[PDB]
């Protein structure tokens, strides 16, 4: 698989998960069971007389260089899937975000593995619900309870997806119920 | 631009079929085609840039850290479709992050800005004319610019020429 082999400097207990969109996050899981999650750094920019948000390339790379996760850690990234109602600039921007993140991760020595959103959601049973965004924050808070206050707002949906992608990569199991 | 930085000049044409040029203080020039891999979409093979190979290439360049890399300011092409807009931004972000992560400063330059600097703004055959302009500025590249497919090498060289301040 030439595409997957191009996503790591290395041939093909830390895990990284990245939701690469504006509004996304990066989660880092340590072998000792602790977790960290960071909002994706962005700037406001004017394109064709419209103010928009764009990922901050330098800040992403500086964040990555501050992590304690060593090279050779696998970074699971959600496979890009722009929305239909997005225009010209939005499809460009989603691709830009994806390329920024992939190159940044590879240059830090991480092995990038793209995962379709349907794949990691099905792994956690995050299907068939009218409230998928709320459910992803609930799921992440069950798996990473010390993040419960960092996931309590609707806008923390991106932190939740990043943690769940990392949980997927680590093979963590979400229990059937409160007392399971 | 501030988010794009941590006698040498780099110029980059970021697309598939693009290239990266390096100009050294001693007048010499190098140009390298963009490495790519094949991915399968539906039952058809498409090309994507090769991230691992790009990073290895940048790390092996003679230019020292802090060298500025000039690149055409990327915009979605109006007549492209959605997949093309995505691909344009993807290739651009891959290159921007690779350059920044490898210690270079990126300076995006508007298309009409660098083309006007070489009199290419009022050009009806821009690919052919860029190869001719590049071959005049870098005569030791004349043999690497003589095919139609070499217009990516030419853009990379002309962006670096713009950044170094060479005159046609």
């Amino acid at each position: 698989d030439p595409w997957l082999a191009s996503l790591s400097l290395l041939p093909t207990g830390w895990v990284i998960g990245v939701d690469p969109d504006i509004g996304g996050a990066i989660a880092v899981l340590s072998p000792d069971g602790s977790s960290q999650v960071f909002d994706n750094p962005f700037v406001h920019i004017v394109v064709s007389e419209v103010i928009r948000k764009r990922l901050d390339t330098k800040s992403i790379i500086q964040l990555l260089r501050g992590l304690d996760a060593p090279p050779g850690t696998t970074a699971y990234i959600e496979k890009s899937s722009p929305f239909p109602t997005d225009g010209k600039q939005g499809w460009w921007s989603t691709g830009f975000s994806y390329g920024l993140w992939i190159a940044s991760l590879v240059a830090s020595g991480f092995s990038v593995v793209p995962i379709a959103s349907q794949t990691w959601k099905a792994y956690f049973g995050l299907m068939r619900s009218e409230t998928p965004k709320d459910d992803s924050r609930q799921a992440a808070s069950i798996l990473f309870p010390d993040k419960d206050q960092s996931l309590k707002l609707k806008k923390h949906h991106g932190r939740a997806e990043a943690l769940l992608l990392a949980a997927y990569g680590k093979g963590l199991v979400l229990p059937s119920g409160k007392f399971s």
